[PDB]
This record gives structure tokens, C-alpha cells and sequence, in this order.
């Protein structure tokens, strides 16, 4: 036997950071969950009980805190790049660092129509994430995403013209509910190192905002032929609006809402044009995926 | 042996309803999860295999749908009252109906600064709930609540002057983080029946709004001496602003954020006035509860 | 306004304890999650920012650890009684202590047919719990339970003879699946204090075992007329086998498994006597409850 | 823009199947959750609203049921292979089918020391899984796994000799707790098609049993130098015992149990050799991964 692949590190590291403006009194908070996995010349820890090659996962945890103390934690693309670069530079025998960051929402509260200086609300379980892979000699590969963006439209979704054979019972429809949890990822051009990541810093927040805006507007406005057709429109628009992205990927569940035939009860009409009350289905769900790149 | 208490019904019934304005084209959606448990002269179903006294839970489910089709589902206090009243009136031997409703958020999307007619977003896992107990001959008892309202303030929370003995290690503080998930319940005066509930319908949405507004403003503005002291202020204000409530109850976790001493690493200062990076603690958590009524 | 009720403490306190037999080398582990809430003359912490009456929740946490170090953690009825008694005795102004313990399974592994001295497996998310309320001047009230015991029988469950009216669509059946998650609670006679609890210590493990055995055997062997009828049989047997219990309570979901009509596909027969493949339903679920006491 | 990758299908399809032996009366149950995603000449569904290429996800769901009715559902490697082969054979334009199956435990109950003919218990959330990728012209690729196997040993785990620098605070130890949730995957040699999968059917259950047995015995018996060293031993043994496997992969969290220093309280000794009571840590956790293949 031999080690074909190995990585190890610390997962589920919760991190909060506050910034306090001394002049204005305004405070701003950031909260994340971080995972860091390292690769390199570490196989002997597995094969020979050689712990000398192990940067302890506890030490990786310490390093996350220390790095958060001494550097910006936003945008997460930057923080992840700094953190991953640290491991490959500090340790000769560590040659890759994989850094995943889930960013949690702490949106500043408005009280009586004014933004409060130090109070925040979790508006939504929606996350902003990054996966940053820093590979020695091969730069920094960043995948940015939004996830857990849960939406529903009550009309202007259709699904007809699909294949019909002896396995098919689904009725064609020209007016259905469409609900999903959006998971959208944009893959950046490889960056050569930290300097290049830093040179593009404003683009990270701007591109997250573009992706979110395009997703919401396209979902709301597209008289959808299918989940497939709608998600493709989202992806093509995002690519058109950020040249430093190479691909956009969507993974969308179709969270079904079924009509309920009540006509057995006093002829009550609740289907088709008369459908008012529906049964949200927890499972199963359609799952529709696409990765779109440039022609 | 004998039956001392019994109730049965259908739980976790997901319900969506849409309203479509024909004139304007504006659609509005509602989504809930419902549980209904019935009580009455049903003991023989337990003791003698007498199913004749059982209104099948499947039929209870059907009835939830039918009732949602033929009645308003908002405010939930009203829907729950209608539904519970149905069971005790329809079935001579059923003498109480317990109806719990969890309302899920589907907030209308704004696209390009305009409210969209049929697209919605789940902004937050915060719920609005009701527990409605309809008891034959004893009216309708309603407990309204908000839950899952997750907030954080980064300063203007204190905790000092607590009991100190040989079990105490906690340091006094004049500046800490405070974060919680608000669960707040207001208990209405008993209503004599459906007519009286209907007569107060506007008060239900208004009182939920008051409770939420008071909670957020008090949390944001109170230079808090403790969770106890802050929650009491919330409750007293809500009672002062709705005379038809008898009590307000809060249940608040203290979701701790611990300082991280980094001074072992190059003398890095991250405690006290220099605290920037914190460790959010998943567990354990303080749990602070109060029920406040009128003097 | 005035405080009508108040309690506070520390929740979700994870605790592990190991016992090591020096002679044999056999180690035994225990893992729990504890919550402790205190009541007493504490209202001024809410109304006047008087923290002097607060035994800090952090100190309550310390006390849980210390008490676990110096006392048995098994049976949980005993540990909870010791812990709750400590708070009301140590603090003059604390008059009630509510202690909930969830016990997690760490079952000793068998390796090559022999019990291993220090390796354990979580066989099942089933829990054994206690709720212990120690009230100064009013003894110790203990509710013991098992929960999360998930079972299924593939036949010998029936449901017919239920009420049929215009809300009813459910077909009678003489052969269905029955699956549930058992939550069963036995309420002990009030104990006067710790001495009396200690005097009955062996009965706690014995009665948990009886409750579990009766539950499983009755579920397996009863040709069930309904969930109601089966659960009542369980409760009556447990009461008959422990005179120091006053009531037994069950709360059972009916976790439905629906037939799937496939006859639209090449006349495939999968209903009634030919039913082989079923659709487990995540929601909704029946919920059936009973509390049984002595005649 | 252009589609670079696309797949779609139905996820979270719950399936139960019962087998009834007419002669003996013994019934046996199987429960799974299935996902199926298809690939092929489907890009126009995304780019041109061409639904004619879509086998509806609803139809995929029907097909899962139908296939379960007409074929064995065990071992899951076989069922997944049959199901995936169906899609690529039935639909000319579908060229790959990805089938994931999570198998849920329904272990036959023993009542009074005898196996019951039709009653079952969920002993453990441990799963047995398969990922089966059927690719037209390229055979069938199967990854088998066990997951959610949660274990703890109370001694005979060590961790010393790791790298120590200015980021390191972790103390070396020669006696700690080790607890993990085992996720282990064995990757089979490519199979040319269904005939070859069928020819190896007995090996699937046998190899799952070997993997589980090796995992448990090695965990229990290895005086572990690290998670890395222990998991490697597991993998090498499994490879040695099934020549039709190419690799074994483990992903193991190190679910930390921290000592609690109580010496501030009356000099209580609870560290090192005196450690009895520990604080299980929910997060963060080490995460250790390896893929082992043949030299
Ligand atoms: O790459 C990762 N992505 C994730 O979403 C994640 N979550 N935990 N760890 C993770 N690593
Ligand atoms: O948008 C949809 N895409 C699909 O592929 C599908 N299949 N069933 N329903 C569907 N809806
Ligand atoms: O839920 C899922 N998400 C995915 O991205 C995926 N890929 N394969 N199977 C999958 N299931
Ligand atoms: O009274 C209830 N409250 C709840 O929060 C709930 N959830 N399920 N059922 C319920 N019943
Ligand atoms: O607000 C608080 N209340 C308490 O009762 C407490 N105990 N520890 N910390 C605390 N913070
Ligand atoms: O989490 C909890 N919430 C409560 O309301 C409560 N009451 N007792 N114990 C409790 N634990
Ligand atoms: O009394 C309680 N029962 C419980 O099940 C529980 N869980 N957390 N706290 C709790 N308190
Ligand atoms: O056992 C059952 N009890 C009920 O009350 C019921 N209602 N529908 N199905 C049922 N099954
Ligand atoms: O899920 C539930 N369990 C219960 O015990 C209960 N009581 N009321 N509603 C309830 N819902
Ligand atoms: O390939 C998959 N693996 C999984 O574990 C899974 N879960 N859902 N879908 C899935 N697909
Ligand atoms: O087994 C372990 N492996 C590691 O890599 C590690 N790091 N800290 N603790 C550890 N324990
Ligand atoms: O929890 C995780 N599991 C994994 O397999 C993994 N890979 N990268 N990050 C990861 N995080
Ligand atoms: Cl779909
Ligand atoms: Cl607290
Ligand atoms: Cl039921
Ligand atoms: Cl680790
Ligand atoms: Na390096
Ligand atoms: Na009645
Ligand atoms: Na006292
Ligand atoms: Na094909
Ligand atoms: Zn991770
Ligand atoms: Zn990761
Ligand atoms: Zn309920
Ligand atoms: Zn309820
Ligand atoms: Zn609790
Ligand atoms: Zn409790
Ligand atoms: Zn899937
Ligand atoms: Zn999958």
C-alpha cells in the first residue's frame, strides 16, 4: 500500500471579528466558519507514525485566529488567500492549503429609520462563501459563491414539452410555482499569488453583488421555461459582467409545491386556474445543475 | 389503569396559500406548518380498540386544507381559531382542539427598487407563531409569538455585581458582546368564541409588530445590565402598549462570544479594550426566562 | 408590571466522565447534556438590575462539572437529584432547581466476540433522559424517559372502524406498516429528598429497562388496532411492574409509509396484497399521546 | 457563453421495500434515499428552452420506484448499477447516470431472545452508501462506503512529536480520548457493465463487512500515534483483503474531548492521570483524510 492523497487540518472554526471606528463610534462585525486543510510532504505521518511533519490542527486553529487579528477578514477571498499563503510560505514541506470560509450575515439594524452603530440582525441563513486553494508554484484558485438564498415565485413558471414515454405521469403545465435554494459559484481566473489577489480586491464584493442581483432579477422576471433555461440566463449574464471569472455554476433544487384536489369535498375547486391551497413537498426534489463558461 | 389525559391529531402539516388580485395582478403568498391535536370523549380508542371515536388524523389533515381554502389564513390567530372551532362544533364528542401554527417568511422581492408582483424571498428563519386552544364551553386561548429572531450587539452589554463564591470564575465585565435568539410570547385575554376573536382581528398583526419593534429597539438601545434586566424592559413596554394581552414571556439564550488571549504569540493583544477577534461558542449557553404580567 | 415567573441557568452543557478500574483495566464512559434552571428570590435581577441575586450561569456550569467529578453520574435520576439539591441547599434564596439530563449512548464494543476494555460505539441516537425538579420544602419530582427509539413493523398493524364523514378519504386497512419514534416518560412518586432518592437507586435502571423491554415486545407482538390501543397496553404493563411510578406517558408519531400505485405502468401491481415498494412520508405525521395512571 | 457541464435529476427519493417469505412468514425490509442525475445531449434544455431532451425528474422518480419493484434493491451496488444502466440504455441521448444510494438501518428485533419475523429497529444512524456512475461506453464505476459510524476510545490514543513553533500551544500527550465519525470509501475496479457487476455480487456485502470489521478492530486495538497513523492501518488491511478494490479513502473528524482544570476549586484534581470529567467540544474539530492505493 501507499498514500495516493492526503490532507488534514482544522474544520468548523468559528471566528468573529469586530472593527470599531474611534472617530464615529460605529462598530462593524464579521462572523465566519473556517476550514483549513493542508497537503505536502506529510505521508510519513500516515505510514510511519512520523508526527514531525504535522503542523498540529490545534496550531492551524491558532493561526486562523492570529491571521484574523492581523489582517482584514473581508472580502473573504482576500482573507482566505492570506491564510492559505501563510501555510505554504511558513512551512517548507507544506505545498497546498485549502481554505473554505462560510460568511454569516450580521446586517446592521435600522432603529427608527437610522442605522444603529453596534446592533445587528441575522437576516437570513443565506451565506457568502469562498473556497481558496493556494498551491505552491501554481498560484491561488478561488471559487466564490452564494448559497442558501431561498426564493419562491407564485406564477410565471412553466414546464411543458418534455419527453413523454411509458415512465411519464407528469402533466404539462403553463403556470406553476417555482421555489429553490440558490447555490451559485463563480470561478476566478488563477491568480499568481497574493499581490495579484490584492490588486483585484474591489472586484470580489462587486461580483458577489452582481451575482446576487442577476440571480434575483432573472428569477423574478423570467417567464421560466424550466429551471434549466432560467439558470442558464443567470450564468450568461454574470459572465458578461465580470471578465475575470471563467465559469459560473448553479445547483438548484426544484422544491415542489403540489396542487391539492379537493373536489371530493362538496365539489370544492382548487386545481388549475382555481388552485389556491398547495402542499409544499419536503422530498423528493428535482436537482438541476449547470456549469457555464465562455465560448 | 386508566387514561388520565389523551390527545391526538396530525402534526407537521405544510400549507401554502396564494391570493391573486385579478385587478392589479399582484399575488401574495402564505406558508405555514400546522399541528392540530384533539381531545374529548376518546378514551375508548385507547382502552377498548374503539376507533369509532377517532376522527382520523388523515381527515384532520384534509380539514386543514379545506379550512385554508375557504377562510383567511391570516392573521394566524384567526385561522387557528376558525380551525379549532370547527372541530369542537362539528364533532359532539370532541371538546378541545389545540392548533399550533408556525408561519414562514415569504417577503415580497424588490427588483430595481419596485415591489415585484409574484416573487418572494425567505429573509430569515424568524417565525411568527400561534398556539390556539379552543375548549368547548371555555372559549379560545391564544398565545402569539415570534421566534428565531437572531441578533447581536457588539458593545453596550455589561455583567457585573453577580454573586461570587467558591464556584465562581467568571470575571466581571463592563463591555461584552450580547447575542441571542429571541423567543417572545404574548398571551391574550380569553376570547369567548370566534365572534370575539374576529372583533379584534386588526390587533393581532399590530401587536406582533409592536412586540418585534420593542424587542429590536430595546435590544439595540439598552446599555444592558444583564439579559434579565433587558428582557424585563421589553415585556413591560409590550404590556403597556396592548391592553388585551395578559402576560409577556421571553426565553433568551445567551449565545456566548469568548475573548481569545493571543499574548503567548509575539505579545499580541486581543483582550479587554484590545479585543477584536472572538470565539463564538456553540455550547453551552445561558438560558434566561421571564413571564411578566400586570401589577 | 411585575414578574409572574422567572427561571434562568445554563443549558446544553456537555459532560463526559470516565471510570477506570485499576484492578481490571476496564474503563467505562458516560456522556450527557445538562441543563439547569434555577428559581427563587431573583426577581430584582429583572426589575432593578440587581445582579447580587444571580448565581452566574457560568458558575452553574462550573458546578455541574464539579458535581460530576465528586459524585456518581449514574443513574441520571441520582445525579440530577444531587445536583438540584446542591443549588437549593447552598443558596438560601434559591428555592427550586430544574435539572434536565440527556444521556447519550456509548455502548462497549465487542471485538472478536469479547467486550473491549476501553472502546465504545454510539449505537443509536436513542436517549435516556431525566427531568428532576428539586423544590425546597417540597421534595424531588422526577420524570424519567426514553426517546428517539425508532422502530418499524411491516405487518400486524391495522386501522379500521374510524369515523367516516364528508372530511374522510382514508381507506380502512387490515394490514399496514407502523413506524414510530418512541418517547415514553414515567413519573415517579414524589421523593422527600436525597436520602429517599438514594434508597431507591437500583429501581431507576431497572425501570428504564422494563419500560424499554415492554415497549419493544408490545410493539413487536401486538396486532395493533391503532397507535392509541397499542401505546395504552405498553403503559398499563409498565405501571403494573413498578409501584413507585404514578403515571406513564407516551408521545408517538405515526410515520406514514404510503403505497405506490404503479398500475399505470404496464399493469404493475404494487397495492394491497401485492404492495412491496412504498413511499416513506417525511411529513405530515400523526401524533398520538396518552398519559395513563392508576385506577 | 456555452454549457461546459450539465446534469439534472431527482434527489432525496425515499424508498422502502419489503420482502415477504410465504413459506416461513419472515419479512425483511429495506429503506434507502436515492438520487439520480443524468448527463448527455441535454444542453439545449439550458440554452434554447428545448424540453424535448428532458426525461422529467418526476419520471426519473417513477423509474426509481418501478426499478425497485422489479429488481433486487440489495446489495445497493447492484441496485444502483441496474438503475443507472436503465437510463443510458433506454434513452439514446442520455450518456451517463449518476446514482447515489444511502441505505438506512432496519435491524431485525430480538424479542425474548428470538428474531422477530416483522419488527425492526433503527440501531444507529450509521449508513451504508454507494455512488454508482454508469457511463455509456465506459462501464460502471462504483464507490461503496460506510458513514456515520460514531466511536470513542477512552485511552490508548497518543499525540506527541508534532511540529512545535511560535503558533503552537498544544501539549504533547501519551494518553487522550479519541472519538470520530467514520466515513470510509472503497473504490471498485471499473466494471464493464451489468453482467460483470452481477458476477461479483457476493463481494459487495462481504467487503462492506470487512471494511466495518477492520475499522472497528483497528480503532479498538491500535495504540494510536495519531488519527493519520491509525486510519492508514485500516486502509492497508482492507486493500489486502479485497483485490477488486483499487483504493480506500477515510475522512475522520477528531471530535475533541478537553480536560477541565478544576484545581481552582478546593484543589480538585481532574487533569492528567486524575482526569475523570471532560468537556466534549462541538467545534472546531480536526479533519484528517487519506486515500490509500496499491504500491
Ligand atoms: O471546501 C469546503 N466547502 C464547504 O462548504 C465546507 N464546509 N465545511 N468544510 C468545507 N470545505
Ligand atoms: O424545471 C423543471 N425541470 C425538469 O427537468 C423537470 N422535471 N420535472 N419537472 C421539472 N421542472
Ligand atoms: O444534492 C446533491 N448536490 C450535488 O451537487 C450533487 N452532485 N451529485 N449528486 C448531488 N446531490
Ligand atoms: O404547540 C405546539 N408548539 C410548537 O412549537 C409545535 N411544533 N410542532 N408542534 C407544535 N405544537
Ligand atoms: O446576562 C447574563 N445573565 C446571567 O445570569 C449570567 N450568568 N453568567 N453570565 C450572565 N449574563
Ligand atoms: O431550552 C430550554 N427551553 C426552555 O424553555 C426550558 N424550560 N426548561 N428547560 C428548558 N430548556
Ligand atoms: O426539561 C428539559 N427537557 C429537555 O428535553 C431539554 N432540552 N434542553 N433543555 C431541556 N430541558
Ligand atoms: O393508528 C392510527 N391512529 C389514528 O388516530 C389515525 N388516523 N389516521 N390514521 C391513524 N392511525
Ligand atoms: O410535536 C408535538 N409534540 C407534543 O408533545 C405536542 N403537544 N402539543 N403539540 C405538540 N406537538
Ligand atoms: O453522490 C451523492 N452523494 C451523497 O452523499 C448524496 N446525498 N445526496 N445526494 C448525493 N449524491
Ligand atoms: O491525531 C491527531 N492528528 C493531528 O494532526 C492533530 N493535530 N492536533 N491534534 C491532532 N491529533
Ligand atoms: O468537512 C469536510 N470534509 C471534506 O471532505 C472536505 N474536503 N475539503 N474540505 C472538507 N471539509
Ligand atoms: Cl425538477
Ligand atoms: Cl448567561
Ligand atoms: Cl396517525
Ligand atoms: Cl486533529
Ligand atoms: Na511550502
Ligand atoms: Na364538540
Ligand atoms: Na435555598
Ligand atoms: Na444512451
Ligand atoms: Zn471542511
Ligand atoms: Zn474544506
Ligand atoms: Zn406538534
Ligand atoms: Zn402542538
Ligand atoms: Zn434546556
Ligand atoms: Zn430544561
Ligand atoms: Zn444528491
Ligand atoms: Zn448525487
Amino acid at each position: 500500500s501507499a498514500v495516493k492523497a492526503a490532507r488534514y487540518g482544522k474544520d468548523n472554526v468559528r471566528v468573529y471579528k469586530v472593527h470599531k471606528d474611534e472617530k464615529t463610534g460605529v462598530q462593524t462585525v464579521y462572523e465566519m466558519t473556517v476550514c483549513v486543510l493542508l497537503e505536502g510532504e506529510i505521508e510519513t505521518s500516515y505510514t510511519k507514525a512520523d508526527n514531525s511533519v504535522i503542523v498540529a490542527t490545534d496550531s492551524i486553529k491558532n493561526t486562523i485566529y492570529i491571521t484574523a487579528k492581523q489582517n482584514p477578514v473581508t472580502p473573504p477571498e482576500l482573507f482566505g488567500s492570506i491564510l492559505g499563503t501563510h501555510f505554504i510560505e511558513k512551512y517548507n514541506h507544506i505545498h497546498a492549503a485549502h481554505v473554505n470560509i462560510v460568511c454569516h450575515r450580521w446586517t446592521r439594524m435600522d432603529i427608527d429609520g437610522k442605522p444603529h452603530p453596534h446592533s445587528f440582525i441575522r437576516d437570513s441563513e443565506e451565506k457568502r462563501n469562498v473556497q481558496v486553494d493556494v498551491v505552491e508554484g501554481k498560484g491561488i484558485d478561488i471559487k466564490s459563491s452564494l448559497s442558501g438564498l431561498t426564493v419562491l415565485k407564485s406564477t410565471n413558471s412553466q414546464f411543458w414539452g418534455f419527453l413523454r414515454d411509458e415512465y411519464t405521469t407528469l402533466k404539462e403545465t403553463w403556470d406553476r410555482i417555482l421555489s429553490t435554494d440558490v447555490d451559485a459559484t463563480w470561478q476566478w481566473k488563477n491568480f499568481s499569488g497574493l499581490q495579484e489577489v490584492r490588486s483585484h480586491v474591489p472586484k470580489f464584493d462587486a461580483t458577489w453583488a452582481t451575482a446576487r442581483e442577476v440571480t434575483l432579477k432573472t428569477f423574478a422576471e423570467d417567464n421560466s421555461a424550466s429551471v434549466q433555461a432560467t439558470m442558464y440566463k443567470m450564468a450568461e449574464q454574470i459572465l458578461a459582467r465580470q471578465q475575470l471569472i471563467e465559469t459560473v455554476e448553479y445547483s438548484l433544487p426544484n422544491k415542489h409545491y403540489f396542487e391539492i384536489d379537493l373536489s371530493w369535498h362538496k365539489g370544492l375547486q382548487n386545481t388549475g386556474k382555481n388552485a389556491e391551497v398547495f402542499a409544499p413537498q419536503s422530498d423528493p426534489n428535482g436537482l438541476i445543475k449547470c456549469t457555464v463558461g465562455r465560448s
